[PDB]
C-alpha cells in the first residue's frame, strides 16, 4: 500500500521504541519485511533492540535486516532479493549513493504496488529544519569555533566541567584539534570511520571530556554528553570537467546540522544541553557527486516486471540525467561491481573504468594517465609497486580526488593499484 514517512526527531526512540512496535505488527501481520540500517554499527544495536523476535540479521523469519549498502549492492549484483511486502528504511535521509539508490529502488516497488515502506529520519528528505525538538531543551550558542590549533582565546572550550562532541569536516582537523586539547590537559577519543569499533565502546567504559568526530557520528552514536561543538563543515566531493574534486569547508545541511545537534537533549530530566554551532547551512548540494552515482547506481538495478527506477520523488531535482543513461553491459556490470564492492573505489571512478572496458584484474588505467593525473600528498607523488615489483607513480586516467582526499582512501587506492584486491 503506502510510503509512509515517519519523522521522529533524535531521541524519539526509533530503534528502542518505535521500531520494535513496527516489527511486532509486521509479524503478527504476516508481512515479509526488510529493516534497511544505514551501518554496521547501527545494525549492531537495532538487533539488541529486537532480541525475541524472529529476525534473519544478514528457525524460520519473515522479518531480514541489512545495511542500506549491503541491499542495493545485492541489487547491482542480480543475486535475488525478497519480493518483500514492507522495507523499513532506517535514517532515510542518509546521502551515501547506496542509500540513495535504495529509496528510488524501494518507492518504485511500492509504486507498482508491490509493497508498502517505511522511511524513518528526523529529517525527512525534502525539509529542512536544522533546530529540530529534543526530549529536553537545547541551548543554542551561536560562536567563534576554530579551525585549527590555538595558543589563546576560546576559553569557553577549555573552561567547561562537562562532555563534548567536537565534529570536524577530516581527520587531519580532528588530529590537530584533538592534540591541541591534549595539551591543554583533556582526555580525548577520536572518532573515525576506521576507528569506531574500537573507541566508540570507550564513550562509555571510560571517562573522557572531549569526542572528535567526523560526521561518522551523525547517526550512529548514543552519548551521554552535555554539550555539542559543530562549525558546520565539510569537505565533498564534486564533480566537474570530467573529474571529481574535493571542495570545502563548505557548509554542511541543515539534516546534518540537525543529527549533529540531536546528539545533545535526549534526556528529559537533564536541563543544560548545548549546542555550541557557527556558520550557516545549505541545501545547494547538486554538484555533489552523490546524486550522479546514486544513478549509476539505479541504472543497472533490473526490477522485476518494471522499467529503471528513479530516484525517490523529492530528490529527483538534485538530477539532470536521463533513466538508463548509465546502463551497462552485463560483464561491464559486473566489473562496476566489483571495483566498488571489493576494490572499494568510489561509484564514480568505478563506473568509469567499467565502462572503459577494463577488466577488473588490469591495473594499469592507475599508472598511465595524463601527467596532469599524477597524485600528489604531502606535495610529493606516490610511488608503488605491482605485483611483478615495478617503479610506478600513482597517476589514473580518471581523476577522482577522493583517492588522496584522506589516508584511509589513499591505502585502499594504493593496495587496489598494487593488485591487493
Amino acid at each position: 500500500r503506502e510510503l509512509t514517512v515517519l519523522d521522529l526527531h533524535p531521541g524519539a526512540g526509533k530503534t528502542r521504541r518505535v521500531l520494535p512496535q513496527l516489527v511486532r505488527e509486521a509479524v503478527k501481520k504476516r508481512l515479509r519485511t526488510v529493516i534497511l540500517a544505514p551501518t554496521r554499527v547501527v545494525a549492531s544495536e537495532t538487533y539488541e533492540a529486537l532480541r525475541g523476535e524472529p529476525i534473519r540479521y544478514m528457525g524460520n523469519e519473515i522479518v531480514d535486516f541489512m545495511c542500506h549498502s549491503t541491499f542495493t549492492m545485492k541489487l547491482l549484483q542480480g543475486v535475488r532479493v525478497p519480493n518483500y511486502n514492507l522495507y523499513i528504511m532506517d535514517e532515510a535521509h542518509f546521502l551515501d549513493p547506496a542509500s540513495v539508490a535504495a529509496r528510488g529502488y524501494i518507492e518504485t516497488r511500492v509504486s507498482m504496488g508491490d509493497a508498502g515502506a517505511i522511511f524513518m529520519t528526523a529529517t525527512p528528505p525534502g525539509t529542512t529544519e536544522a533546530f529540530p525538538p529534543s526530549n529536553s531543551p537545547i541551548i543554542d550558542e551561536e560562536t567563534r569555533i576554530p579551525d585549527k590549533a590555538w595558543n589563546s582565546g576560546y576559553e569557553w572550550i577549555t573552561e567547561f566541567d562537562g562532555r563534548t562532541v567536537w565534529f570536524v569536516h577530516s581527520i587531519k582537523q580532528g588530529a590537530e584539534i584533538g592534540t591541541c586539547l591534549q595539551k591543554a590537559g583533556k582526555k580525548v577519543l577520536y572518532l573515525n570511520r576506521k576507528t569506531f569499533e574500537s573507541e566508540y565502546p570507550k564513550c562509555k567504559s571510560e571517562k573522557w571530556d572531549f569526542v572528535i568526530t567526523t560526521d561518522i557520528s551523525e547517526m550512529g552514536a548514543n552519548f551521554k554528553a552535555d554539550r555539542v561543538i559543530d562549525p558546520r563543515k565539510t569537505i565533498k566531493p564534486i564533480l566537474l570537467d570530467g573529474r571529481v574534486s574535493m571542495q570545502g569547508p563548505i557548509a554542511i545541511t541543515p539534516a546534518s546540522a540537525a543529527q549533529r545537534r540531536g546528539r545533545i537533549g535526549r534526556n528529559p530530566e537533564k536541563l543544560g544541553d548545548i549546542y555550541a554551532y557557527s556558520g550557516n547551512v545549505s541545501s545547494d548540494n547538486e554538484g555533489h557527486v552523490s546524486w550522479t552515482e546514486a544513478r549509476m547506481l539505479l541504472d543497472n538495478v533490473h526490477v522485476q516486471g518494471g522499467v529503471v527506477a528513479q530516484l525517490y520523488t523529492p530528490e529527483r531535482e538534485k538530477t539532470e540525467a536521463y533513466e538508463g543513461e548509465f546502463k551497462l553491459k552485463t560483464n561491464q556490470r559486473k566489473v562496476f561491481s566489483e571495483l566498488i564492492r571489493t576494490g572499494d573505489l568510489p561509484v564514480w571512478l568505478a563506473f568509469q573504468v567499467a565502462s572503459a572496458n577494463v577488466e577488473y584484474h588490469d591495473r594499469k588505467w592507475c599508472f598511465d594517465g595524463p601527467n596532469e593525473h599524477l597524485l600528489l600528498e604531502n606535495n610529493q607523488e606516490i610511488e608503488v609497486w605491482t605485483r611483478q615489483g615495478q617503479r610506478r607513480v600513482l597517476k589514473p586516467r580518471w581523476l577522482d580526488g577522493r583517492i588522496t582526499s584522506d589516508h584511509l582512501n589513499l591505502k585502499s587506492f594504493k593496495e587496489f593499484a598494487s593488485g591487493k584486491r
